[PDB]
C-alpha cells in the first residue's frame, strides 16, 4: 500500500467556470469529451465529489470511445447523499462510494440497500471522509490510477492534502461571470502563494475551439 497515482481533469471557462450560475455546463466540445473518454478507459478508477452527482447525475463510463470494461466509481459522499436512483450506481461498472464512520439508523438502512445493489461502501474518516485514509484504502483494492473529474469542492480537499499528482485543462473559449459559479477549485483556498499548489506546464494545444493544458504537480 501507499495511494494511487492521480490525474485530475476538468473542462473550464476561461474564467474558471465549471458551470454557470444556473449550473449549465455544457463547456467541452465534442473532441474534448473524446480525449477524457480516452484517460477514462485508461485509468483503474474515476472517482467524483457527491456534489456532482446531486447536480449532474453522471455514468462515469467510457461511452465515446471503444470500451472494454469500465474503470471503478468512486464517490466521495459523507453523509451518504447519493440518491438510490442515481445512474452513478448502475450496473455499467463497479461502484465505491466512500463516507464517513459516523452513523445513524437511517444511514445502516441505506448501506444496506446499496449493497443489495451491488454498491460497495467504505467507512472512512469523521465529520467529513479521510481522503488520505481512502487513497490507503482504494489501493490495497488494486485500483493504483484514478482519474479525478471533482468538481471544485472535492478538488480543494484533494489539493490540500496533495494528493493530486498531474493535472489537464481543456479551457473553452468563453467567459460565464458570477461570483457564485462553481470554479476548478472552490473549498476553503490557500491563503498565501507560499503555501499554494505548484505546477509546472509540461505541454499544451488546441483541440476544437479551445485549449489543453497539461501541468505535472511539484510536491
Ligand atoms: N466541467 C467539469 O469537468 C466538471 C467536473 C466535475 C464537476 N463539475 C461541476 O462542479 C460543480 C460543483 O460541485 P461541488 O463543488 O458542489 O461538489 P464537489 O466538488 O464534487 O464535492 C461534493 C462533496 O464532497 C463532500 N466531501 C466529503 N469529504 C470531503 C473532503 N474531504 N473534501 C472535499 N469534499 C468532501 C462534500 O460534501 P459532504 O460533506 O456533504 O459529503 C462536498 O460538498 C457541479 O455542479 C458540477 O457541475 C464540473
Ligand atoms: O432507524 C430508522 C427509523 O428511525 C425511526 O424509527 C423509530 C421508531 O419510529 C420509533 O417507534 C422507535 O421508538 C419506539 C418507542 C420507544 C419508546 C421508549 C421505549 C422504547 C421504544 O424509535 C425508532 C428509532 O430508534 C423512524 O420512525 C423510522 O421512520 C426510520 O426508518
Amino acid at each position: 500500500e501507499k495511494k494511487p497515482y492521480i490525474i485530475s481533469n476538468v473542462g473550464m471557462t476561461l474564467d474558471g467556470k465549471l458551470a454557470t450560475i444556473n449550473n449549465d455546463s455544457r463547456i467541452s466540445c465534442e473532441e474534448d469529451l473524446i480525449r477524457v473518454h480516452k484517460i477514462r478507459a485508461n485509468v483503474d478508477g474515476i472517482m467524483v465529489g457527491i456534489g456532482t452527482v446531486l447536480k449532474d447525475d453522471p455514468r462515469l463510463t467510457v461511452h465515446k470511445i471503444k470500451s472494454d470494461r469500465n474503470p471503478v466509481r468512486i464517490v466521495v459522499d459523507s453523509k451518504l447523499r447519493v440518491p438510490l436512483n442515481a445512474r452513478v450506481l448502475n450496473k455499467d461498472a463497479k461502484t465505491i462510494i466512500a463516507t464517513t464512520e459516523d452513523t445513524n439508523e437511517e444511514k445502516e438502512k441505506k448501506i444496506k440497500i446499496l449493497e443489495d445493489m451491488g454498491v460497495e461502501v467504505v467507512k472512512c474518516g469523521r465529520g467529513k471522509v479521510d481522503l488520505k485514509k481512502l487513497m490507503d484504502i482504494l489501493y490495497d483494492k488494486g485500483i493504483k490510477s484514478i482519474l479525478l473529474e471533482g468538481g471544485g469542492t472535492l478538488n480543494w480537499g484533494m489539493f490540500k492534502e496533495g494528493l493530486v499528482d498531474e493535472v489537464s485543462v481543456y479551457i473553452a473559449p468563453k467567459i460565464f461571470g458570477g461570483k457564485e459559479a462553481p470554479t476548478y477549485v472552490d473549498g476553503e483556498g490557500f491563503k498565501t502563494v507560499d503555501e499554494c499548489v505548484k505546477l509546472e506546464l509540461k505541454n499544451f494545444y488546441r483541440l476544437g475551439e479551445g485549449i489543453v493544458l497539461e501541468f505535472k504537480v511539484k510536491k
